[PDB]
DNA sequence: TGCCGAGGCCGCTCAATTGGTCGTAGACAGCTCTAGCACCGCTTAAACGCACGTACGCGCTGTCCCCCGCGTTTTAACCGCCAAGGGGATTACTCCCTAGTCTCCAGGCACGTGTCAGATATATACATCCTGTGCATGTACTCGGGATATTG
């Protein structure tokens, strides 16, 4: 699943619940540095 | 009326500071020096400080007597301002030259000792130079009257 959103002060309570049932998760908010994003997006192919 | 035009609030993205974490390299703290030569302790015969009327030198004191201070205000331009213009101090880039590193390499000389002399100190006798004192004039001063210079 892509979760998307429209305020960075909501993303935060997302991740807050993200850690809290164990799901696992991965976020690239506009204030993310442009080598993250790389990464990122790599690690969200080529894993299950 | 209309339209809209102009209008006023809120997430990206980048760019210094800020504080954090990594790892590694001499340089700091410390040990044992060890070694030795200064500090000390112990005498001595030594100099020089110091607690202490009195002659008296001058620091301080009671007076009167006047300029420079003290007070006013006109004015006078001094000094401040603002705003504009020109450039020259500034900024950011690219090419360039050497500052700096290291490394090798020598001998110059600053370093050190090895001996012992011409040096200067110290005493006694002393004569002399120099100080403190006393003592005339000669000028540098303060004043008055007139000439030259300069401000308004």
């Amino acid at each position: 699943v892509l979760i998307y959103s429209q305020m960075t002060r909501m993303i935060d309570l997302l991740e807050e619940y993200m850690v809290y049932r164990k799901h696992t998760y991965m976020r690239l908010d506009g204030s993310s540095k442009i080598s993250e994003r790389r990464d990122m997006v790599a690690d969200f192919q080529n894993r299950n």
